[PDB]
């Protein structure tokens, strides 16, 4: 049983969610799909829980975590449109303290592209740090790169929407978390913040953690970048539910959505800077993405991947399921999926809440994007 609109041509897309939800390798899970702006597919069934308490409904949301990244990056290309950011100036230039530790020549575009050198805090941290907005950001301006700034990329996992909205919040005044709100969630009447406020934890649907690992990295060294970056906060998906985590302001993993409201997000960028008459870029800012910044192996992620500025870009032998071209994208820990299509002009977005493991796609997350590109021709 699904609801939701599904354009014909997409009828193969909507079986295969209909069978992972009859079979149980989704609980809850929501589809949408825009082409030039206007929707074509918006669908989602299942339930909130594993118990069936409630189904999935219109404005169910849920943790999207790393799909905010892309919203991150959306609202500090807003102030290189607008000729307030350069991404070539020092992010010294705008956050002072920054520069310490020999940080003072880290490039702003290096932040938004994971080869700044600074992708976790250092040790003396925790779930209830990173809960304290403008205590992790402090901690961030105090450290040494982990490697030569520009020389890899190191995935930023959960200090991304820290780093970027600190330089957004000297810029504007305005903290990353509320410039969201009143310049773009607003603006495009789309269901997306950084966290949840509690009027809105009626509709929520707790995510459900992944298969624990068979060892905790503890006692495994924390030498490598990668432990770093994924133990400085503790990895913990139910962390997720606590008030702590949904009053903090997180640009990398905190947002709240469904896919509708990031497919309606990023349309702007797939159409050219504007949907409707709402204009947040220019197509000059939106060729800025699609420069390539860096390619290797990530420190972080274990494999190669090309990044754009503040978004990922078609790696076909670590994201098989999307196709090259002028494609940027990126998704969230779990299996959920956020892609700009500017060729077609299209977006995508899969929004769960069971989360499978890894923090590339999942099994259903190419099942679902194979089958909207197939579609496609």
């Amino acid at each position: 049983n699904i609801e939701g609109v599904c354009d014909q041509r997409f009828s193969g897309l909507k079986e295969a969610l209909a069978r992972n939800l009859d079979s149980g390798e989704d609980v809850g899970a929501a589809i949408a799909l825009t082409i030039d702006g206007e929707s074509v597919v918006d669908m989602w069934g299942g339930w909130v829980d594993v118990e069936h308490t409630a189904p999935w409904s219109r404005d169910t949301v849920t943790n999207v975590w790393s799909c905010s990244k892309t919203v991150t990056a959306l609202a500090a290309l807003m102030l290189v449109d607008r000729g307030l950011l350069d991404l070539d100036a020092p992010v010294a230039q705008y956050w002072p303290e920054f520069a310490a530790a020999g940080k003072d020549r880290i490039r702003v575009r290096q932040l938004l592209s994971h080869t700044s050198g600074v992708s976790g805090w250092d040790q003396p941290f925790t779930l209830e740090n990173i809960c304290d907005d403008e205590y992790a950001t402090a901690r961030l301006a105090t450290q040494a790169p982990w490697w030569e700034p520009g020389t890899a990329s190191g995935y930023h996992a959960l200090n991304y929407g820290h780093l970027i909205g600190e330089v957004v919040r000297r810029i504007d005044g305005r903290t990353l978390g509320r410039f969201i709100d009143e310049e773009i969630a607003g603006p495009l009447d789309a269901d997306f913040r950084l966290g949840l406020p509690k009027s809105e934890y009626g509709r929520v649907s707790n995510v459900i953690a992944p298969p624990p690992l068979p060892i905790d990295i503890a006692a495994l060294g924390m030498d490598n970048i990668m432990v770093k970056t994924f133990t400085a906060p503790p990895a913990d998906a139910t962390g997720s539910w606590t008030d702590g985590w949904r009053a903090a302001e997180i640009g990398a993993a905190n947002g709240h959505s469904n896919a509708r409201a990031l497919a309606r997000i990023q349309s702007v960028i797939a159409c050219g800077g504007k949907v409707g008459d709402v204009r947040l870029l220019s197509e000059e800012t939106i060729d800025k993405i699609f420069e390539e910044q860096s390619y290797g192996v990530d420190l972080v992620l274990g494999v190669p991947v090309r990044f754009g500025v503040g978004f990922g870009l078609p790696t076909p032998e670590s994201v098989p399921f999307i196709p090259e071209g002028r494609i940027c994208f990126w998704g969230g820990w779990g299996g959920s999926q956020i892609i700009i299509d500017t060729e077609k002009r299209m977006t995508f977005s899969y929004v769960m809440n069971k989360m499978g493991p890894g923090l590339l796609g999942s099994e259903r997350s190419a099942q679902y994007v194979s089958a909207a590109y197939d579609a496609l021709s």
